[PDB]
């Protein structure tokens, strides 16, 4: 049951929670009565509260607490249609939850998981409401987790400019999990950038994506298997890594082969499977105060599968070899979409000049990429691996992307070369000698790709 | 200090600057005392001036010149924070800058050479408001430079489709230069394809460019440089070009060679590095009316450099191949983003049929891209090389990207070919003569790349 439509002008909301004074006071009648203002010590409240409604308009109001009132959110939106935001100030809000946990820097780690279902953890929180959008305020004195939280099958959202660096973990907080649900929304690309960014979940849904980063490793899976494999789910020539190896020969259907590293801030061997490329590589006559860093997070999306031991590894490092940050990544941890796969998110810290990433074994022996990582294609027969790098600026050192020019026929239709049919071994009784050269370089065409 | 959040509805401020007959008028008072009204001979004026604001909402109001009134701008928002526009009327501006001096078309090159940071030329002047949005207004009769200026780090600006051709150079004009600010803004594709585009800057700043153009050439340095390397920071191969050559096969480090022409309108031959490619190719059904353009700017973007004598040439081409414009881009013109790379912009004349561009040198000598272009890798060590097409139509003729095909292993996957190991000369002391014809195969096998 709803009303439509709710018009709201330049108004304004503040200072409206329980406080400090509010929950121990008494208020004394007229008849010398004591009447107890708290229902409980854990009372929490917000400025302005919508449920049940469609079409929406907030046009040039303000939202905010005043006196630092305990407040989940300065909006909480729950199951509406078309709640549309122009232009509101929004400030000052005292993070807390709904149970009554105070939202602290000190403990921001534990609100993101135990409290990801709840209502609460942004200034403004929107829980199922279609047709959302925000529209560039200027927001300011944010101590709560995120600015934006949406959850509950919010799947076409907009999200403007508004001021991107004012809470605690994120801009946009992504809560939305199901597989039923498809979501899709818009977020400008300068909330991306930020000191803050975006969670991995809202990076998931983000449609403009390609507009604040590019695709610096894609790989997936051939559709004809080679010939000693028993499937074609994953890559079979490691034609793609610098390091590493495969894990059988006889058996391609295997994938890479994951050997083992205790942590994540262990160096790498050449008999890990890894990459490594260098970035903000800039001249001597450029002062690091004004060339900036080339990248500043990184997103990978991979399959997901229920159990792990197969690490996804990804390393920042600097001048000397020096590891500055680390990270592993579980099969369970890229659960974006639950059935399928998900999407991790990577801080480049200041100051690296190299980026190392790979896959490595966390138990002490050598697996393989299809039985450790990918639980034996169970919830995927389709590997793939997907790298985005959020750029710092847009395009100041050069986005990476394939090689292409329109006036080259290589790049343009690619080149004119067949696999050449398979030549008999040379047998002729007219002379030795020469067969040594000639079986072999026939035998390296054939083990090389050039010849069947 | 600031007033946070001011409302405007429906508001009209209307023929307010200072006018011919007021410079020259004088009030008498009731008194029999003269008062001049003009403070100079300059005097110069705008319809609203905002400084020092947060979250101003200017709703459905006019903002025009009527009368014929001196102003730089119609709006001035200075050091403010959320300033929105919804569907203002906006016409009638008289163009004239800040000293004074009147912006018409005979002078618009030497007004936006010599008043950049000045705060006049346009519409509308943004300086220092990050959270700028315009919403796409109906805009006629404007005498600036530009319809929308913006400058002094305006990271977040969203810009609506208004109305493309209205004032005398450009539709958004970006001034915004500095080595530590990071813009990102939003723009209408529809204003980057108009009769007036936007600026360089404008184009290095949108986020979304891909949605207007394409890359017709993407190339970047390798990792590891080819062996007379002595350092990897520029193409060590001519794969990329149809024509011209090396400066040395000895270091290979040089890059390109860079050969004399005099003027960017002079023909060039197969000794010069450029490509060739042609555009708007329909056929002897087709009227030259219905068959518009296929390309209607072109965006370069490369490495900054200090100084150097080679110049980036490009040219646009008819039949019988005579040149319909050209254009010298030096090193010092890649300086959208000052420290790293820069943006520039080529219009391309109607009735061009072939385009060319390449690189040249300007000075009566052959040099080289390492030394004549770049200072020497004293601001950026890795050369990239990105040429976006800004289409007539968004996909009339078929944008222009590198082959792919799903169903394709060749494409989806790549080619399974490795290079060969070395195999060492033939030296059997059974027969010779074919021994000839058998190491000039393996000698030229090991010349193309096949073979290490």
């Amino acid at each position: 049951g709803h009303s439509a439509p709710v018009h709201f002008f330049n108004t304004i909301c503040n200072g409206n929670g329980p406080t400090s004074f509010a929950l121990g006071a008494t208020y004394k009648t007229t008849k010398n009565e004591y009447i107890k203002v708290m229902d409980s010590v854990n009372d929490v409240g917000c400025q302005a509260y919508f449920q049940g409604l469609s079409n929406v308009q907030y046009i040039g109001g303000q939202l905010s607490g005043h006196g630092s009132p305990r407040n989940t959110s300065l909006a909480t939106i729950t199951q509406c249609n078309s709640f549309i935001i122009y232009g509101t100030d929004l400030e000052d809000i005292n993070g807390f939850t709904t149970d009554g946990t105070a939202i602290t820097a000190d403990n921001i780690d534990a609100i993101e998981s135990n409290y990801l279902k709840d209502i609460s953890g942004a200034a403004i929180v929107v829980s199922s409401c279609p047709g959302f959008k925000i529209d560039s305020p200027h927001i300011f004195k944010i101590k709560t987790l995120s600015t934006i939280k949406l959850m509950n099958n919010t799947y076409n959202y907009e999200i403007g400019g508004f001021t991107p660096d004012e809470a605690l973990k994120y801009n946009v907080w992504d809560a939305n999990g199901l597989a039923t649900n498809r979501i899709s929304g818009v977020i400008h690309p300068r909330l991306v950038n930020s000191r803050l960014g975006i969670n991995s979940v809202a990076f998931d849904n983000m449609s403009n994506k390609l507009d604040v980063s590019s695709l610096i490793h894609n790989e997936t899976s051939q559709i004809v298997g080679l010939t000693p494999s028993t499937g074609s789910n994953v890559p079979h020539t490691r034609k793609m890594w610098s390091n590493g190896a495969m894990y059988s020969s006889t058996d391609l259907n295997n994938g890479f082969r994951l050997n083992y590293l205790s942590n994540h801030n262990e160096p790498l061997t050449p008999m890990h499977l890894y990459n490594e490329f260098s970035v903000s590589e800039f001249g001597g006559s450029v002062t690091e105060s004004n060339a900036l860093d080339e990248i500043k997070y990184i997103f990978i999306q991979t399959t997901y599968a229920n159990s792990g031991d197969g690490r996804f590894i990804i390393q920042a490092l600097d001048a000397s070899g020096s590891v500055l940050s680390s990270n592993w990544y579980s099969p369970q941890s890229f659960n974006s979409t639950f059935p399928i796969s998900g999407f991790v998110r990577f801080d480049v810290p200041t100051g690296a000049k190299k980026i190392r990433y790979g896959f490595v074994n966390s138990a002490n022996y050598t697996g393989s990429l299809r039985s450790h990582f990918m639980s034996g294609f169970a919830y995927n027969k389709r590997f793939f691996l997907k790298i985005y790098a959020v750029y710092n600026d847009l395009g100041r050192y050069g986005q990476f992307e394939p090689p292409y020019s329109v006036a080259i026929d290589r790049f343009r239709v690619g080149d004119n070369t067949t696999q050449m049919p398979s030549i008999p071994a040379s047998s002729a009784t007219d002379v030795a000698g020469v067969n040594e050269v000639i079986n072999s370089l026939l035998a390296s065409l054939k083990a090389n790709g050039f010849m069947s």
